[PDB]
């Protein structure tokens, strides 16, 4: 078995013309073993994912703070202990509205 | 999209010979469109027995310290952690400490 801790992985300062103010870990790559891909995403006050949607299904389970959900036509504040399934090709995207740090985990079936 | 609150599903208690201690919520399950994902509060004292299972697992500590049982001694690792079981391979995990502990399992 392979333990990790997944404040050790070195986050990815994210800025481009689609994300704001984003950081991301990935604990379990595209090329590892697992079946799985797993990122930790930590969501900078103010930043932004943009509406976007992708032909792979998205499931997310905030760790800490209030996730701004953006959804096609509209959007859904959640907190803490909520999971989200993302349905394939569904546009989505995400903002922290909050002057704090918010952090959520991304998983995707390979 | 499906937004849930995980503390609001039910959890089922675990009670059998290599399982004692253990809630579980089922936050997907295989009815369920996703492509299985769980939560599990170990109680203090709460113990998954050696165990094993052909598929692989996932885990992530949400809450506390969670020793880890593997085929070579125990490790304990904390909130923030995450483990990568293989196919086949014996694990369980135990709670020794006096407060809740809480962890995601994956399924693929």
């Amino acid at each position: 078995m392979i333990l990790k801790r997944a404040a050790d992985v070195t986050p990815q300062k994210i800025s481009t013309d689609k994300v704001r103010g984003v950081r991301k870990r990935v604990l379990i790559g595209l090329k590892d073993a697992p079946n799985f891909v797993i990122r930790l995403f930590t969501v900078e006050p103010g930043g932004l994912i943009d509406r976007h949607s992708h032909p792979w299904e998205h499931e997310i389970f905030v760790l800490k703070g209030k996730l701004t959900v953006l959804k096609e036509q509209g959007e859904e504040t959640v907190e803490e202990g909520f999971f989200i399934f993302v349905e394939p090709n569904e546009i989505h995207g995400f903002r922290n509205d909050t002057d704090s740090e918010v952090e959520f985990l991304q998983l995707i079936p390979k």
